[PDB]
């Protein structure tokens, strides 16, 4: 008859090693160059296949061919991209409250929907009269319909509307 | 160096983990393997009286599941195209099962295949498969097979299987 084995946390151990390889700059076939405003240029080595596995945008980019590619990024802060890359390689992201808007914007641009959803839910929790308008505005700018609606609903509710 | 161009328009802590992210990601990495997309390695596998086989894969995924593949591919030249690696002394179906494990975390095979796979797993230091195979054979330990299994363990280099088998024999005599 049949011998069948599953290692539950194999994908975690494997991502651990893929992250080690990233930081050692081993087997990296993509370089992300990030330029923001009047800030120093930042460079991030990574593996196309790991990026494609976490982002439909990277998947579309790289499946549409063998050799180092450079992706030049403008108007995104290096620490935003570093946080998204670390998410792709670890499944985790941790940051100050003031970072959430810039990261959610990053996440949207590379369709890391789970991070968009995490950021969105967080801001809906933090809604108050001071921030409601800014958040609503931001939501409209970056195109997050659900965050915009929750924020607009929270504002017009203060006027029995 | 094919270039891409992307342009853009209190004190509480935010932290998020997507529990099954590595599973979803491996799902897509496996999809990409079977569609032969983003693959940078082709394994050519040749063994005894069996037909030549090709397996396309991603060096980084193989290296993440096998220290031998990791050593192989970090010792190879950088900015290489597709690389073709000749492999000998492992049967294509053994390597196919190990690759599928690397990409899915699961392995299934006939009971009679366990020895050839465990041998494969040891050769490429896929230790969790070695451990799985070993524990299975330890379940089969009896007076008839204890010696054969102990011998096998020594042949293929599996320390844990050899010790568990020798420990089972020493229980009768010491
Ligand atoms: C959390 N992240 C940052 S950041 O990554 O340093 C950053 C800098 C500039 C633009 C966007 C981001 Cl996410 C934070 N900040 C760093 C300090 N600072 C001057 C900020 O304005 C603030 C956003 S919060
Ligand atoms: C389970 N798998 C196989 S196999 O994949 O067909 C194979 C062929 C040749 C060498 C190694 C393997 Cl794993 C089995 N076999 C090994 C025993 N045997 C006598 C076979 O011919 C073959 C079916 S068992």
């Amino acid at each position: 008859r049949t011998f069948s084995y599953t290692l539950e946390d194999h994908t975690k151990q494997a991502f651990g090693i893929m992250n080690e390889l990233r930081l050692s700059q081993q087997l990296c076939d993509v370089t992300l160059q990030v330029k923001y405003q009047d800030a120093p240029a930042a460079q991030f080595m990574a593996h196309k296949v790991v990026l494609a596995s976490s982002s439909p945008v990277f998947k579309a980019m790289f499946t549409n061919e063998q050799g180092m590619e450079v992706v030049s990024i403008e108007g995104i802060h290096p620490k935003v991209m570093e946080r998204l890359i670390e998410f792709a390689y670890t499944a985790s992201i941790s940051m100050g409250e003031k970072c959430v808007l810039h990261v959610m914007n990053g996440a949207v641009m590379y369709q890391i929907d789970s991070v968009v959803r995490a950021c969105s839910d967080f801001l809906v929790q933090q809604l108050d009269p001071s921030n409601a308008i800014g958040i609503a505005n931001f939501a409209e700018q970056i195109g997050c319909v659900e965050l915009h609606q929750r924020a607009r609903e929270y504002i017009y509710m203060h006027f029995g509307e």
